[PDB]
Order: structure tokens, then C-alpha cells, then sequence
């Protein structure tokens, strides 16, 4: 029924969120990297940042394969989880390279991906896809 | 009523989005202003991505507005209500000094902040209740 939709909602909302928690821990690892180069670090260290970054990257690995091996109705868009696939994928994989430069201390590299254009592209089609499926709750009625 | 609640989650979880977005914005800012400090900034500019943080709290704002304005179900806990808010207004506020403290150069205070224990609790909060409203959506 209509559940399914709900289902598969919440399943790809927590990848969303996981992602999003994932760079905020690590642009903080950023921060401490930062100041430890001048020794004024306090606070959460690096490798307490990277660990957890390496922990929500996983989760997010985790919650988008739940999504993925969910039933889809037949009335939603094909192309429309492929176009999601296409940029999780950019997006989660460019996370994955920011805990390697960050780890090789590619602070400027680090900083300068665009990793905000990875992201906005992922977040037009999940807004997208919202839609699509608010629409089949409008008409299962 | 099913519709309802649907219409609640997606108004909070779009507070929630939010607020992930502008501390990711701030902690880029943060780094940026170190750059600086460094001489090797390069990327987005502390003033881009301060301009970008203001502009989505107030999103976050008008977002959270939207979903307190929403009516509640009488089946659904005004406690729960409550403990929501009061953990969004810690969370809130929280991200509001942040961007007074790095536009006063206090970046030892900026990440020394408990912005995560402000974060955990409200996602504590919002965990819970989107468990509830599920179990209600079921019912039905
Ligand atoms: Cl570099
Ligand atoms: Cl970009
Ligand atoms: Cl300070
Ligand atoms: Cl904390
Ligand atoms: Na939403
Ligand atoms: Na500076
Ligand atoms: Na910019
Ligand atoms: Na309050």
C-alpha cells in the first residue's frame, strides 16, 4: 500500500542525513588539522574526528543499500533512482577521498573540492523525488 | 489525519536538514578563517560562507515556524511537543553563537562549543517522535 512509499521515504531520508553528518565531522577534523599546525588545538583531536567520520560514511554505506533493496511500485520512475544512484554515488564517493586527503594532510585539496556541487546535485533529485512520491499520496486517496 | 502527519514530518525534517547544512557551513568557515590566519586560503571565503550560514539558519527559522504552526493531532503528546522545541532552541541558538563567534575571531570558543551533545539531543527528541507518528500512521 502506501506504506511502501513511507518505507522507502524514511530508508533514503537517513542516507541523506548520514551524508550530511559526515561532512560536518569532516570539516571539524579540518578545523583541529588546522589548528594543530599552529599547536593551538583543543577540544576533539583528528583521528577522534576521522573515526567518526569513517563511522557515518559506513552507516550512510549501510542505510543506502536498506534503500536500494526495498520494493519499488510499479507507478514510480525508474529513471528517477538511477538519477538518486548517480549522484549518491558522486557524492558519497567524494567523501570517502576527503578522509584520504585529510589523512595525507591535503589540507588546500581538501578544502578546495567541490564538494557542495556533489551534494546539491544529490539534493535536487531527493527533493525531486519527494515530489513524486507526495503526488502518489494525493492519489491514493 | 493520515495527512496530516505527513505534512509534520516533512516541515521538521526539512528544520532538521537545515540545521545539518549550516553547521557544515559554519565548520567550513571555520576553516577558511584559519587559511586565512595561515596564509593559504583558497576555496570559498569566510564571507561567502558566512553569508551562506546566516542565510539557512533563517531558513531553518521560517522552516521550523512552518512546522510549530502545523496542527497537532490530539492523539500526538504536547510533551513530546515540548521536548522537541526546547531541544531545537538550544540547537538554534547554539549555531546563532556560532556565527558571533567566528565573526569575533574566538575560534578556541567556535570549536569548543558542545555543538554535538545540542545536536544529539534534539535528534534524540526527533527520532522518537517520527517512531510515534510511524506507529500512528499504522494504526490507521
Ligand atoms: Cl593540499
Ligand atoms: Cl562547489
Ligand atoms: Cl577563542
Ligand atoms: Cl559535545
Ligand atoms: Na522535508
Ligand atoms: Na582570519
Ligand atoms: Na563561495
Ligand atoms: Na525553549
Amino acid at each position: 500500500v502506501l506504506q511502501t512509499i513511507r518505507q522507502q521515504q524514511s530508508a533514503l531520508n537517513a542516507t541523506w542525513v548520514e551524508l550530511l553528518q559526515t561532512r560536518n565531522t569532516l570539516n571539524r577534523a579540518g578545523i583541529r588539522w588546522m589548528m594543530d599546525q599552529s599547536n593551538i588545538g583543543s577540544g576533539a583531536t583528528v583521528a577522534e574526528l576521522m573515526q567518526g567520520a569513517t563511522n557515518t560514511l559506513k552507516l550512510t554505506e549501510k542505510n543506502w543499500e536498506q534503500y536500494e533493496a526495498l520494493p519499488r511500485d510499479p507507478r514510480q520512475s525508474e529513471a528517477a533512482f538511477l538519477e538518486i544512484k548517480r549522484t549518491y554515488d558522486i557524492y558519497h564517493g567524494a567523501l570517502a577521498e576527503l578522509i584520504q586527503l585529510l589523512g595525507a594532510g591535503k589540507i588546500n585539496e581538501f578544502f578546495d573540492q567541490p564538494t557542495q556541487s556533489y551534494q546539491d546535485a544529490f539534493e535536487k533529485q531527493y527533493m525531486a523525488y519527494m515530489q513524486q512520491n507526495d503526488r502518489l499520496y494525493d492519489i491514493a486517496v
